[PDB]
């Protein structure tokens, strides 16, 4: 039975890339986070203004994007996961964020969010593609009869690790690890590997 | 905004592997296809049937089609395509006899069916993921709230392109291509990028 092995990005194969972006320019009214302004809408707006304030366009976002690289081993574990499995990248991050490091892992499938760019390059509004959008992609998987293995970093990652036939908790805090002891929690990519050899109903070599 | 494009991988991307298998190894009973034979599920039990009176092992057989290469083009088309759309295989190949062709387009997912290999690493069996399979992996891209733009070269293809939001025929016979006129057929990759582009609702270059 070939699966499909489905991944968070962010805290599993790349870092955090909004808080990384903001870093890097330099710009501290940019470093505003959810702590700082709990409702997601209010924040995103936030963003999009300090972002225009400063002149910054699509195009030199994705200029300091393209600096940050994939976790160390991260390209590797990519490659030898395709060997295995169909895979597929979920995430809560934008598609003209996360391009930039989707191009150095080889463009895998990723099914994530949308913004809103007008003809001047500017990003004006963002669009979340559905609730509970990892979850649903698990359910969508499960309805052309795959069985689903998920790997995730968050809270934000459980209801994906739920809904598949397994769930891989990877580098998240005790706060998850704790609460959810129904997934195997790891912080290496071969100790990574070999829970989705274990979780395989396939006969697979690390 | 949102877009998956689904290519379908014989005869898009890759030489049909049967008639390249037959050539290769100069079994030409295996150069069959459902044109020779319609029921899937015969064609399928007597190409396995003739697999094994030729004592021919998944082993083997993948060696044969590690030597069979992309259509000329078809890679630099892919990470074209990569570029501006989250890619999906749409095949009614298997995945242990594709997958030496399938590396070679960097693994993108692939949803085809699979085969039943024994201890002695015969194959035996195969299994149907599920009945008109291209057109339901659509239906389940569209539970994802994307547009879908799809490809394919032949009859069987048809139900994929007919419940895509955008269909396309490329290296199709004049057979299928005049009996449905609603999908532009092209025949070099240039013309099938300047199709995605059009089908697109987005402003993407070519
Ligand atoms: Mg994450
Ligand atoms: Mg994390
Ligand atoms: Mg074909
Ligand atoms: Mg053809």
């Amino acid at each position: 039975d070939m699966e499909i092995a489905c991944l968070d990005l962010e805290g599993v194969l790349v870092p955090e890339i909004w808080i990384a972006f903001a870093e890097k320019t330099g710009i501290d009214a940019l470093k505003a986070t959810t702590r700082d302004i709990p409702d997601y809408d209010v924040l995103m707006k936030q963003r999009l203004r300090i972002l225009d304030e400063h002149g910054l366009k699509l195009g030199d976002i994705q200029e300091v994007i393209a600096t940050l690289k994939p976790l160390e081993g991260a390209v590797e574990f990519v490659d030898w996961l395709r060997e295995r499995f169909q895979v597929v990248i979920l995430s809560d991050t934008f598609y003209e964020f996360s391009q930039p490091l989707m191009r150095q892992l080889g463009f895998p499938t990723l099914l994530c969010h949308k913004l809103e760019i007008d003809d001047s390059d500017r990003v004006v509004g963002y669009q979340l593609r559905q609730k509970d959008p990892k979850r649903q992609s698990v359910i969508a998987f499960k309805s052309l009869y795959y069985r689903v293995i998920a790997a995730g970093d968050s809270y934000n990652d459980t209801t994906m690790l739920s809904e598949a036939h397994a769930g891989i908790l990877f580098h998240a805090p005790e706060n998850v690890i704790r609460e959810f002891p129904q997934f195997p929690a790891v912080h290496t990519y071969e100790d990574l590997k070999r829970e989705f050899l274990k979780a395989s109903s396939r006969s697979l070599s690390l």
